[PDB]
């Protein structure tokens, strides 16, 4: 049986083609960033307090006011349907029955309209890719809005494509009639354009892809409302810090004044555990969804769900922390 | 033949099946500290001191005052008819015939008085996982006390079991009774439980699994005898420190007020003799003394305490130690 | 296809027999510095800056006054034919096409005039090993200016050619008849050569070799024009530090007096920008232009400059850098 | 062809018995310091300065007054026979033809008398393993100063022999009679006996085995003339110091004093060229001499020493050395 994440990865890959494979991993160019992503959470060390009545442990937290299950919810990635027919209607549902955030991708295989039909009550986040006209960016916008999305998340790290070596070998061997059945390109996209952007909408806009101190300074200056500390997965430029170590300077830029958040090789509870500590407010997945996806449909991405979930509870349990404001910097060795 | 530890650990995994294999590795997640606790003593470096008389070289030493021919004991593990039928009479068998401390389990194949009739003059603890019941909690340390335990080890790092990924994929595709032939769940259990322990016994207690100088610092604040410093073979939490690395903050918090012992990942000779060098009065050994089991018995658990006694007698020899008095941080290359 | 630097790698070595695949890799002794030229590039880390307008990237820049497309030239490398027939005919035509700089070989497989011919508007500097008649040496230069060479290049970390081991072997079994269808050794140059060189050409000089801070400041004292960092791709003496990691002294001991170059291990976009990032004004490839020679002659070479230009445009696109002018230190995490 | 060392270890395998091989391979215990003796020269880093006039490099220099042609050296190792008939009779011939010193062990194939027998102008030292019985002793160096030895190497490291687990192995399995065709134990000599032993020769003594400053001082307060810095090839007490490592401290410690020479995990020019910019006045060897008896015989020891001192000379010629004596901790990075 599937008991962990891994076991989602593993079983993915048996099931989906060579080039739908890689797509999903998607490293760009040596792959080393893909890589440190898990190395870098995997070499923290964790101090836990034991004798503590932890009969009663508690996942919940918010993220802009809104109570979720878990600090654990769905980063926005591109095409479901390459996993699983039903695509962003099964992630939809299982989000939905998790009760956590499900950020759509700007390059859904499905309407807007018809993944909100799947799952009505379901707390949903849009990430817009915006584009030269800005009348089709205020239509999107919202359209969004309308349809009960309660945030924009504008992802700054792809101007361009990453180069990824895989896609592209097969992509020249392959028809783009076979490899997309069974370009983008916006590197002008600037701060001018952000605060145009939070002019037009009263959503909150979220960022994700700050790595450093001064974008998230930038990005505090032009009151955002949220940050997403992320790397793309190692999918875009390669070689910068692992997520979980830009995490570290975000926050101490940002002191609390807006939420920080993370994704970029969270498997284990204990990497949600970590980043927790390190001061995000909660973490995001991309390729595991896919990989539950990929396995089960909506059971598969609410089987990951409640995986990662049960696994944070129980090392909440086991480091002596009985809620989410509990987990703290003295749970990190040396780094704290 | 078998001649080390390692050669034990490799036969004993052709004579078992896999899931009682898995079970005996039980790494908890990933499985950074199982292997850690293996690295962390291979990158310490001795400093020896040669051209001394090395003709006597004597191992033994006390453990709350009581003479051992080695400081090399067993930890408390589970089940030992994994291994072997007769199980813990085979272990108390060899641990009385090499006058070491064996530390019995919660958890054993045979009654408390079975174990003690197959060995009466042994030297032993009792390891209890305390139950909501207090009548029962009195029960079973005075039964311990009646049959001549001298200590009672309580074990703080599972309020609620480890997840060991094989070990949940064996039980879901087996039926209990084949898994078992051939659940727990203590997370309120606290320091106001742990005094209450302490009045109602005259045996001292020794706690298991701290990790850390905060935990230390109120174990000995609570007057208990002595401390375990220990991850539990990296079966609970994952991504804690190794245990020889814990060790250094806990001797440093402890400052010889009471005696600090070490388990996790001792598999030769200069392992013990780095883990007395850097402060603890004595290790205890988990997986090598089921190895010794699956291998022959109680001879396997025999040659397994001699073989560590000979490794700590040859690397006292060599480095110049005379006594285990003499085994001192000055053994150690920066670190000391 | 071919899409990366390392696709060529492992094709040309599939198209050359192991003798000429071993000389191209050439690693000395243990092949230590071979690996880390590579491993160094790695580990340094990226900050990238983002929503800038990145709409325009130019990779242009000048080397001794000179523009060139991209800051990515190519290295001296002997005997071109090994690898293509019509060898240094092919590289130049390559070279003009692409406007980059080609450093032409003192011990090419084709004559001067003969590779002028193929490519007349060429941007070209000529390195020559000087020998001990100075009435040789004078008559090369001379010819070398004849024909239009920019620069002299000399090389000097090969006083004696290094121990390449599997070149070694290969040697002792076969006669130089097949080795060489289908000797050196000038250890007595010193400064005082360079210094009589320099007078007896107009020809500004670049030395190339230069591993530290001590021979950057003799350089500056003699006045020479430039100097290009390198290890000699760890062919010569191993165990030295990896060129992108000596780069940094050299540029510190120069302070922009002169420009400084390097060369080994560059492969990917991202080796190029932290080459600039570091301080040198451009890099320079030996291995994979041979390597594009292998596979595809002209057009090999043509890709592998393209490819590495594309990739370097990406990454200036990802992290915000709109010009070289912009690459800067501050790109380079703790370092810079 | 065998062109290095490491072509000589792996043929040398080859041509012996698993028992043999094992016998001198021997690593102790877990094998931590047989490995960290190579990675510890490798991973040393060389700044070389070009530009010098290196038509002329010399590698001879003197140990203990006696001039030799390169500062590599023979260390003593036991039972020449094992490797090659002639034994140490092959490696005296080989010594003397090379120019080096040799150092008999004390438990050679065949008799002083014989080996001295076939080089008698040899430059020869004794390693002699004291007895109980000091009129043995007392014979013995008398025997060894009358066959024209010029110097007394004292062991200190073997109180007893190492735990070598694959040696072990094969005993258990083997009668001593096969293992032997085709017991030690000395822990109680000490400092008290060093110097009744250098009150009964007039030889030089040398200590071999030291690796801290502590046995250093001591060594230089009873006036001994030299220290070799070994841990035994790792065959000893493993997880101590490479000797690399150790050799910085006893130097530091020695301050000029008397010579400083070392052992264990020389295989190429560079790891003696850091020997001696590290302080050392020459280096011996251990197993390169055995695997070049057992692939050759007398050539095979030859062919290992005229390859290191080879190597040594390029290296030197390489990095800018002109002599032994220009050979400073300036070649070191950091450290030094
Ligand atoms: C198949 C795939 C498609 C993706 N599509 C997008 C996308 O449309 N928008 C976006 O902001 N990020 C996209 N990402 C990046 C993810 O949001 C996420 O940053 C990344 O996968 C790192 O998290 P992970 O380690 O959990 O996979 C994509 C990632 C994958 C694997
Ligand atoms: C099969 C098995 C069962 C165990 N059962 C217990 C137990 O009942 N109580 C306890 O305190 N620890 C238990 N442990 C943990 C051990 O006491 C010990 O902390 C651990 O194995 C680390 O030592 P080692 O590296 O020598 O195996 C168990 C370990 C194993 C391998
Ligand atoms: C086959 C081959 C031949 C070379 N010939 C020369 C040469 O004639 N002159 C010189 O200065 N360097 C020579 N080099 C060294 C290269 O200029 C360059 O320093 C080195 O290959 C490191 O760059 P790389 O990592 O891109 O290969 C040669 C390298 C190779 C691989
Ligand atoms: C087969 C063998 C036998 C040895 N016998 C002795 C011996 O009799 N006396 C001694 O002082 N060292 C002995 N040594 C240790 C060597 O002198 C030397 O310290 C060691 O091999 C490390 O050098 P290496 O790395 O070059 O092998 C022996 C080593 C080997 C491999
Ligand atoms: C037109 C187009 C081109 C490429 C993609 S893939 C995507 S977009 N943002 N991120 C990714 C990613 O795969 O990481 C989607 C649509
Ligand atoms: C009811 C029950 C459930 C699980 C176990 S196994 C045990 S208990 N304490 N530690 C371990 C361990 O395996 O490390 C024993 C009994
Ligand atoms: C006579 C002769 C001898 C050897 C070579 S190979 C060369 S020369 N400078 N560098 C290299 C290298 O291969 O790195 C060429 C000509
Ligand atoms: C009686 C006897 C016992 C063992 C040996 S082997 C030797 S002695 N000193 N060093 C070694 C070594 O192998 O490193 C030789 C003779």
């Amino acid at each position: 049986p599937l008991v962990c994440l891994a076991d989602f990865k593993a079983h993915a890959q048996k099931q989906l083609s060579k080039t739908s494979w890689d797509f999903i991993e998607g490293e760009a160019d040596d792959g080393i960033t893909y890589s440190e992503n898990i190395a870098a959470f995997k070499r923290i060390r964790l101090r836990p307090r034991y004798l503590r009545d932890m009969s009663k442990v508690d996942t919940r937290t918010t993220i802009q006011g809104q109570e979720i299950s878990a600090p654990i919810c769905i980063s926005p990635t591109a095409f479901h349907s390459i996993a699983w027919p039903d695509g962003e209607k099964s992630t939809a549902r299982a989000a939905q029955e998790a009760n956590i955030c499900y950020v759509i991708s700007s390059y859904a295989s499905y309407s807007l309209e018809d993944i909100v039909a799947a799952a009505p009550e379901g707390f949903r986040w849009f990430q817009l890719y915006m584009k030269s006209d800005w009348d089709f960016n205020k239509q999107m916008v919202q359209r969004a809005e309308a349809l009960g999305f309660k945030a924009l998340v504008i992802t700054i790290d792809t101007p361009v494509l990453g180069n990824r070596r895989r896609d592209k070998r097969n992509q020249l061997n392959l028809e783009a009639n076979i490899l997309k059945a069974a370009l983008f390109p916006k590197a002008s996209f600037c701060w001018n354009d952000l605060s145009l952007l939070q002019s037009i909408t009263r959503l909150p806009i979220i960022l994700k892809g700050i790595l450093t101190k001064e974008d998230a300074e930038l990005a505090m200056k032009h009151n955002v409302q949220g940050i997403v500390v992320s790397n793309h997965g190692g999918r875009q430029l390669d070689e910068v810090s692992a997520s979980i170590d830009a995490l570290r300077e975000v926050v101490a830029a940002v002191k609390g004044k807006i939420e920080v958040y993370m994704d970029g090789g969270v498997r284990t509870g204990t990497d949600v555990l970590k980043a927790l500590a390190l001061g995000a407010r909660c973490i995001f997945l991309g390729r595991p969804i896919l990989w539950g996806l990929a396995c089960k449909g909506e059971d598969g991405v609410k089987e990951v769900l409640d995986i990662l979930t049960a696994e944070l509870h129980r090392c909440m349990t086991l480091s002596g922390c009985q809620s989410v404001a509990e987990i703290s910097p003295d749970l990190i060795q040396f780094s704290r």
